[PDB]
């Protein structure tokens, strides 16, 4: 296979281009690395930034969760239509990004005290995707533009996991609501959700979500 996931036995920042991986019916090898050979800390050291994902596409090796959507966005025709197009797709993933953040901190570092002001600030931090959708085609088609983009994965699995952390976060967004329905029935997608491979992982790597 042309691609290389290194990473954690964890969805965590692998979701989003697994789940654009499976729907581009893109072939990829899964190298999981273990707390144990993390913790032996040779392949830490060999890491850029010492962090995962490391991602392989031939002999070009990456690191960073978002320079890898990037890379495959643009090499996949994911990334807008114009460069207009490609400047909203960045602006919506650094949204989702920036909520993302959010998210992992409130996992790792302050899950028990922070859940509720968390999830009673979340749609105000929400509200920005659903008025987007509504800005393009009434949110009947994708994030940006009329065909899907590195940002559409990402978003859709930002929503998903803020569906489990806080059943019912998106019943006062109806675009977004049914943004993930649509794009979550799309074949490919549907049928790797249902998958062993991402059904029997955890969302993050401490057993909270
Ligand atoms: N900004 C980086 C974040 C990388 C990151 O947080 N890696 C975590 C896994 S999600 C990790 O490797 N933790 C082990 C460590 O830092 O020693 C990205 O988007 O890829």
């Amino acid at each position: 296979p042309p691609y290389t996931v290194v990473y954690f036995p964890v969805r965590g920042r692998c979701a989003a281009l697994r789940m654009l991986l499976a729907d581009q019916g893109q072939s990829w090898k899964e190298e999981v690395v273990t707390v144990e050979t993390w913790q032996e800390g040779s392949l830490k050291a060999s890491c850029l930034y010492g962090q995962l994902p490391k991602f392989q596409d031939g002999d070009l090796t990456l690191y960073q969760s978002n320079t890898i959507l990037r890379h495959l966005g643009r090499t996949l025709g994911l990334y807008g239509k114009d460069q207009q197009e490609a400047a909203l797709v960045d602006m919506v993933n650094d949204g989702v990004e920036d909520l993302r953040c959010k998210y992992i901190s409130l996992i790792y570092t302050n899950y028990e005290a922070g859940k509720d002001d968390y999830v009673k600030a979340l749609p105000g931090q929400l509200k920005p995707f659903e008025t987007l959708l509504s800005q393009n085609q009434g949110g009947k088609t994708f994030i940006v533009g009329d065909q899907i983009s590195f940002a559409d994965y990402n978003l859709l699995d930002l929503l998903l996991i803020h569906e489990v952390l806080a059943p019912g976060c998106l019943d006062a967004f109806p675009l977004l609501s049914a943004y993930v329905g649509r794009l979550s029935a799309r074949p490919k997608l549907k049928a790797f959700l249902a998958s062993p491979e991402y059904v029997n992982l955890p969302i993050n790597g401490n057993g909270k979500q």
